[PDB]
């Protein structure tokens, strides 16, 4: 087996959000199997970021989702080759982010490369304010399409004032060779930031992701 009961993985981003450019570079470990993860993340340009990090955590990681036995593991079965992803959130506020995903494996540690653009987040709005605390417990929505897997998420981020931030997640999930096809299946997620210095330059995240039949 390819995707070992202990994993580590090495991750670089460079994005921009509103027109500021920043990257992003880390390394994180977990436990494949059990659907448990952690990273540790440093702004490398373009820090302190003038906006919410809520935005970038879920971007830094599906190869670590506890499946049940009686679900394909679309992502486990990929490697070594891995997979690829691409992502749009489209937030209530007019908000928009791209993001694409290279995963590959490299000398048994997880490689992960992304890119992300966000556009259109109003000045005042709680992104580029700084006013949000962390995503609402979440299940992604997913569905096969040919040789590809789709997963829609209808999202929350926590507000500092107790409101609510909605955001819509689209994703497609692409193997680099043919896999065993699940069906239809949810992903249900919790995703924390569990630590950061004063300006968020370097933070850690914690994630727990369990596979479930509809």
């Amino acid at each position: 087996a390819v995707i070992k009961e202990f994993m580590r993985f090495k991750v670089h981003m460079e994005g921009s959000m509103n027109g500021h450019e920043f990257e992003i570079e880390g390394e994180g470990e977990g436990r494949p199997y059990e659907g448990t993860q952690t990273a540790k993340l440093r702004v490398t340009k373009g820090g302190p970021l003038p906006f919410s990090w809520d935005i970038l955590s879920p971007q830094f990681s599906r190869a670590f989702t506890k499946h049940p036995a009686d679900i394909p593991d679309y992502w486990k079965q990929s490697f070594p080759e891995g997979f690829k992803w691409e992502r749009v959130m489209n937030f209530e506020d007019g908000g928009a982010v791209s993001v694409a995903q290279d995963t590959s494996l490299e000398d048994g540690t997880l490689i992960y490369k992304v890119k992300l653009r966000g556009t259109n987040f109003p000045p005042d709005g709680p992104v580029m304010q700084k006013k949000t605390m962390g995503w609402e417990a979440s299940t992604e929505r997913l569905y096969p399409e040919d040789v590809v897997l789709k997963g829609d998420i209808k999202h929350a981020l926590r507000l500092k004032d107790g409101g609510r931030y909605l955001a819509d997640f689209k994703t497609t999930y692409r193997a680099k060779k043919p896999v065993q096809m699940p069906g239809a299946f949810n992903i249900d997620r919790k995703l924390d930031i569990t630590s950061h210095n004063e300006d968020y330059t370097v933070v850690e995240q914690y994630e727990r992701s369990v596979a479930r039949h509809s």
